[PDB]
């Protein structure tokens, strides 16, 4: 049972959780659930990044302490993930006591390696991005104020005696990493962008601040606070028992197998983060994957459902598993995507309610009121039965391949291809005709067709567990599958004839 450590980006709790956060949490949960069912030892970290000037300003604007905004908004972020049914092991917050020790530990490691030095910083700083920018990287507006060229965010002139990380010393050591291990950055398009960015030379990074005190204090220097990103990135270590490197959690889970992040914070994770770990003498994570953004088509406020970009609203409107499926199916993972009210409705009613819902319900109904509510004892299998079962048995292997990319959209395409095949099979065999017949060879065939249908929807249900936890559990309840037999190892064991089935009811309803 090999360990699998997966993390999400710990977002700033300065406002209301966006659709992008929910998209990330669902996507990461799907992989984390998939690995558990595939027999892995999974640690799954998520949470919030409560420090920084961005947080301190929003707290001062709302006239409350920074620590008060930290708890309140993190509680909101945590409840969203609870509503989204995220199976995280720990919801980390950078204000945690064990995180303070971990941030001070990695700092000491880097300083002892000789990568931290005191020097006066002079330059522009974006508070919205929590990011440093150079003179050329900024555009002087006709209004007078300065903005960051890339993001378009307002930048503030900063002149402080700060601590610097010798990032310029790791340029070629980072470029070798991308060449030797191309799997480090994903998708391929992101890696090439980072290669060209690092190829143009790297400048030293300021890693402490003095103008504010909302952040992790630098050891031996109370007047200095750690750069929010040095604080933020260390969470991935904290979530596995850092600074205790001898601990069971650290020796087993570190380095992380996958960092799940949005594409707007890729430089921090693929440039700064590995350089920090190289300096600290710690193993580098195996893969960082950046997903695209989800943008609304048309109007923000609907005339029937309300706010389209509100994650909580969509779950209340359409149902959790409906939203979970849509986001993972609609947009190819890694690319930017678009959605509207009709896109969700169409996908929910066609793919879930009809293609999967009705196939399951009709077959389970025929077993209930025509076959004594028990799995039919099948007869001899025909070429049609075998070919469909072969397409279903092949799923797990390719679904595993898609999930390792990660590419949840292709996995869902693969499963629906078989579900559609199961629907055409159901239409061709005509069980509703066969149940009316008096012939013994037609009655046994009716039992075989129903058994084959139940087996395909069982395999499908087992594989769809990471995507739709609640709905698939209720499907497997109706398919008489024991709770202690819902791992991917159970796919190889066919549904047992004579297994008692409870009264079937709709699980995927239309809108
Ligand atoms: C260590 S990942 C930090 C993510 C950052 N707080 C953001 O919201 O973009
Ligand atoms: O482009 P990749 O990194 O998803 O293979």
């Amino acid at each position: 049972s090999e360990p699998f450590y997966i993390t999400t980006a710990i977002a700033y709790p300065n406002g209301v959780p966006h659709i992008g956060h929910a998209y990330e949490y669902i996507a990461t949960d799907a992989i984390a659930r998939f690995k558990r069912l595939d027999g892995y030892d999974v640690r799954y970290l998520t949470g919030t990044d409560v420090h920084g000037q961005k947080m301190a300003e929003t707290a001062a604007k709302e006239g409350i302490p920074a620590a008060e905004l930290a708890r309140r908004n993190s509680d909101v972020f945590q409840r969203l993930q609870e509503k989204l049914n995220i199976s995280f092991d720990r919801f980390i917050r950078t204000s945690d006591a064990d995180h303070y020790e971990a941030s001070k530990a990695i700092w000491k490691r880097m300083a002892d390696a000789g990568d931290i030095y005191l020097d006066a910083y002079k330059g522009w700083y974006s508070i919205r991005d929590e990011r440093f920018f150079t003179e050329n990287e900024t555009t002087e507006q006709p209004d007078g104020t300065r903005i960051a060229t890339e993001t378009g965010a307002p930048v503030t002139w900063t002149e402080e005696q700060t601590y610097f990380f010798r990032l310029s010393a790791y340029t070629d050591r980072l470029l070798a990493l991308y060449e030797e291990h191309p799997e480090f950055i994903g998708p391929d398009a992101r890696r090439n962008e980072i290669v060209s960015f690092v190829s143009g030379g790297l400048k030293d990074l300021s890693i402490s601040r003095t103008t504010f005190d909302w952040g992790v204090p630098v050891p031996d220097h109370p007047d200095h606070v750690m750069y929010v990103w040095v604080d933020a990135l260390t969470n991935y270590l904290t979530g596995v028992g850092f600074p205790d490197t001898e601990s069971e959690s650290f020796r087993r889970y570190w380095p992380a197998d996958l960092h799940m992040i949005g594409k707007d914070i890729i430089r921090f994770h693929t440039v700064y983060w590995p350089a920090f770990l190289m300096s600290a003498g710690l193993p580098l994570p195996k893969r960082i994957f950046a997903h695209g953004w989800l943008l609304n088509r048309g109007e923000k406020m609907s005339k029937s459902i309300g706010n389209v970009v509100d994650p909580v609203n969509l779950v209340d409107t359409f149902g959790l598993d409906q939203v979970r499926y849509f986001l993972l199916r609609e947009v190819p993972f890694g690319q930017d995507g678009s959605y509207n009210e009709d896109a969700i409705i169409g996908r929910v009613n066609a793919d879930l309610a009809n293609e999967l819902g009705n196939l399951a319900q009709r077959s389970l109904s025929m077993v209930a009121k025509n076959l004594g509510a028990a799995v039919p004892d099948p007869g001899e299998f025909t070429d049609e039965d075998t070919a469909l079962l072969a397409a279903a048995d092949a799923l797990l292997e390719r679904v595993r391949e898609h999930f390792d990319v990660p590419a949840m959209h292709l996995a869902l395409e693969a499963i629906w291809s078989v579900l559609g095949a199961a629907n055409r099979y159901f239409s061709a065999q005509e069980p509703w005709v066969l149940r009316k017949s008096d012939a013994a060879e037609d009655q046994q065939r009716f039992r075989t067709v129903l058994y084959t249908t139940l087996e395909v929807v069982r395999i499908a249900s087992l594989l769809l567990q990471p995507v739709m936890p609640e709905s698939t559990a209720k499907l497997l309840d109706l398919l008489g599958q024991p709770t202690d037999e819902r791992d991917f190892s159970a796919i190889a064991n066919r549904i047992k004839p004579g297994t008692s089935l409870p009264a079937p009811s709709g699980i995927f309803p239309r809108y």
